[PDB]
């Protein structure tokens, strides 16, 4: 059997009744007015994101779910910094597909709702669930475009959504399965599948040692799980020598805190401490699928942070790749330790731009929660490009300060050049960003602290409860526009 | 509007609800409030800058420009429905005085204040992080800082011109 | 708009299709089989507690909600200690009514589902919501029996559920509105509206002093809110001299802990620390409405527990009505202090039984959670009557021990006859019960610790999130059976 999802807008002042989309009106005509008749009989009008199901309207569609789309001409909301119409579509289509799945229907056709890309994003992101390890699972639903006119846009939405879902899968998978080695292998197969214009280097411990990445090595040694430095290349520019854009992601497969051990409550979520690596690697995979005309390099140091007889000890001093010494006052501030080495290495590619992503601080969550990813950057041009891209995707970004005020608090160090924790407890996300900056000399660098957007309860309507994979689509959109 | 007082220590937003309401009676050009509102703001930006939540980009820009001159910096924070949703989700009343989660404490606090404002040019300054000075601002000895008084004066001077 | 809720059972092995209730098949017959046809078209069968909505089947009922009732012959489940058939009905009907309300339909007729009392209970308990203090409220729904054959049973369910809902209202209302005086006045009006064979005395502080209730007074003094001792009489026996059954309830309108102050997190729930008073008083109101042929007395000491310059201080020694001295080591163990005096006063009525209820210990919540009310009793006959009544109502009880082992830990006291907290944290609910026992000489006494069933999230399907009003119905059932 097959289900159908159709949209209807909120009634405008001059209108006599709420208007269906082109597809909704076509279906109504196909069934001689039965859809409009039954909707009228059912009562109150459908508002944005709400749904209602009608059965037996047509032999080929035993279940038809009508979804509220809100105001038809809703565009960019200057107060919310996003295209509202697209967000309305994503939420409504997701709700509609979930209803069809609850009815145990394996196939669903989806109304493009005036924006096939947004519709596809709502369907593909909305239906996603990581259930590989469960015996009892919901019915697998195959979603397809209702009609054929907007197929290119629909396919684009499926692509953007699939990129985010790959990030979600990587983040959600338990750490005993999603090890540094496994992560690298999954990224490898996906990237090669995306394009032949790629190269993958799963660098072992011996290479990490040759590169003198002492900061990264200090974090990894506490665990028995082998660390790896994942390096991927996408050669999309017509000019092979064109300087690449470099992406860096924090890849802590599991963060227990080490000797400065974490509290037990909700520590399970630390399996997603490799979200920075997941989002940048998935964005690169998607950019390759899109065949973007640009050169890109992705860097992801991966390891676990565990307590043992050989783990990092508070007060220990380690030497980063650039020769700068770091006093490890708290072993649980490990993300900045591994990133110091990756950021140094990023400069060897003589990049056009350097962008890193990391589930870096709990302070970022206290600051903005899941409302937006915090962006620290020394380039207002770069900030604006990321901001503009986020308006389109709905996966918002918000700027945070990169001031010397914060640097002063990390370079005040008893034993070394820089301390891995600030002198005071205030502004944790800002002092962490300042630390990273001590390992960057590039004029166009941006640091994304995604700790607050690591998970979703129900804030983003179209994502079920679990790891969010944010802000993957914003990175893909940034890359697309940059290439144009 | 009814308010459910789940935590008696989230008192600043309770007294501000009534003051903001009264502010509308003057048919003002702009409404600007300042408060040592949340510990969350301190965790967010510390003493680096005062957090500003506003529904007017014109107003944000005037405050920002004034801060460049005085050196007593301001930094914009979001006013999104995302945060409002977490304070209007209330068991007994119209609005709850604490959010359903600890995340984004300064933002949910701002969202609470917004439920008592209908004016088109309103700005809320959370100065909790700049309440004191240790050694951050070189020209202020250790103690209460009195920030961002000069930025407000500069804003008024420029506005009057 | 007029809605209809109909039930369908799970299919048995030798049946060709799942069977509707009598009302369901009657409606199906009326519409020439269209209900069965559309249900079949909609897909998978409806399991216990699930619902599906069909529109436009009949002019009088634009919206028909079918609900799954589970196995038709489901009786007493020996493993769960309840009548499963009744629990299935309460859950299914509540679910169906919630859907009708979401559709903003003001009136609904409900299938009796083979047990009109259970159906009415699901509808009335399920629709309840405390929204007096909100500007935005759901549509008020008027639920009534579908048909005219089971009127008495339906109304009995409405009565039992209404008793529980009064308890829920009293518990949910904020403490600044629900003061000792307000609680007493609300109970007074409800009891008088229930029967003219009632007497109510809202005893003032001066009476409490005359009665030498020093333990109760010590708790009350910290607050500015005046305390009262509520005493209610229901004269239902044909014989005026027939000894009464006595109910006692803990009435702390708000518990801050006093000098031994509570932590901030979720302290708002302490507005329900008068739940014991709420449940026992509501049960009596319902017994009066039913005109049960028995004499009943209700007693409820009411006050706030607040910190101030005149509040109870740890180490203080107070004297109970019976002359026993109590060492107040922790001011937050206040429930047992006010109950000591109320239990003493209960003996003056030469009662047949003494039953008290109280949101007494966090330990009880750690012990059984919301699964069942803990019952400590010196009478196996009394335990069995409460147990049997709970099987019928579904609002379960579970026996807890009254052993000297626990008494020993509370009479071991540095300054007085008994200490208000045990010498250890182990068995908190049991030592609390042992403390109460030192103020009871009656042969048929039962103490109900309802702390664990104070609230509902999703455990009891037919109760929305909030204060639960449990186990009001179990007390009413006990009284009904006792009177027969
Ligand atoms: C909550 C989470 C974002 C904490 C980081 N993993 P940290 O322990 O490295 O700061
Ligand atoms: C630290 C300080 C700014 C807290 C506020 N006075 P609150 O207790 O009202 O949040
Ligand atoms: C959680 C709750 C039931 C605790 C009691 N009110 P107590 O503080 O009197 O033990
Ligand atoms: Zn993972
Ligand atoms: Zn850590
Ligand atoms: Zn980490
Ligand atoms: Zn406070
Ligand atoms: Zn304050
Ligand atoms: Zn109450
Ligand atoms: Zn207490
Ligand atoms: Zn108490």
């Amino acid at each position: 059997t097959k289900g159908l999802v159709l949209g209807i807008y909120s009634k405008e002042k001059e209108e006599d009744e709420p208007q269906f989309t082109s597809a909704g009106e076509n279906f109504n005509k196909l069934v001689s007015g039965k859809l409009r008749e039954i909707l009228n009989i059912s009562g109150p009008p459908l508002k944005a994101g709400k749904t209602r199901t009608f059965y037996g309207l047509h032999e080929d569609f035993p279940s038809v779910v009508v979804v509220g789309l809100g105001k038809k001409t809703a565009g960019i909301d200057e107060q919310e910094n996003w295209h509202e119409g697209k967000e309305n579509i994503r939420a409504a289509v997701a709700a509609g597909c979930r209803q069809i799945q609850d009815l145990e229907i394996p196939s669903v056709e989806v109304d493009p709702c005036g924006d096939a890309q947004a519709a596809a994003e709502g369907a593909v992101l909305g239906l996603y669930e990581y259930d590989d390890l469960k015996q009892k699972r919901k019915v697998v639903v195959s979603a397809k475009l209702h009609g054929s006119e907007d197929q290119e846009a629909w396919q684009r939405g499926v692509l953007f959504a699939s990129g985010q879902n790959l990030a979600r899968r990587l983040m959600e998978t338990p750490a005993n399965e999603m090890t540094p080695t496994k992560f690298a292998e999954i990224v490898e197969e996906n990237l090669k599948s995306a394009s032949i214009k790629t190269d993958v280097f799963i660098r072992p411990k011996s290479w990490i040692e040759e590169q003198e990445m002492g900061s990264f090595l200090s974090v990894a040694k506490g665990s028995e799980e082998p660390p790896v430095f994942l390096e991927i290349h996408y050669k999309g520019s017509p000019n092979a020598s064109e300087p690449p854009l470099v992406f860096v992601g924090k890849g802590i497969t599991f963060d227990s805190g080490g000797i400065s051990i974490k509290a037990a409550a909700n520590m399970d979520l630390m399996r997603a401490d490799m979200g920075g690596a997941a989002t940048i690697c998935s964005a690169i995979v998607s950019a390759a699928k899109l065949d973007l005309p640009i050169n890109i390099v992705g860097l992801a140091p991966l390891c676990e942070n565990m307590p043992s007889g050989k783990a990092n000890k508070p007060g220990d001093v380690v030497r980063a790749r650039n020769g700068k010494t770091i006093q490890v006052d708290n072993t649980d501030a490990e993300g900045r330790l591994i990133l110091a080495d990756a950021l140094c290495y990023a400069h060897t590619f003589n990049p056009k731009v350097i962008i890193n992503a990391a589930t870096l601080t709990g302070a970022m969550d206290i600051a903005l929660g899941s409302g937006a990813t915090g962006v620290f950057t020394n380039s207002s041009w770069l900030w604006n490009k990321l901001f503009e891209a986020s308006i389109e995707t709905g996966d918002r970004v918000w700027r945070m300060p990169l001031f010397e005020h914060y640097t002063r608090q990390v370079i005040d160090c008893q034993l070394a050049d820089v301390n891995n924790i600030g002198k005071y407890r205030s502004a944790g996300a800002c002092t962490a960003a300042a630390f990273l900056k001590e390992f960057v000399t590039h004029p166009k660098w941006a640091h994304l602290d995604i700790a607050g957007v690591m998970t979703n309860k129900d804030e983003v309507p179209y994502l079920r409860k679990g790891m969010a994979g944010r802000p993957t689509r914003t990175l893909i959109e940034f890359l697309f526009r940059f290439s144009q």
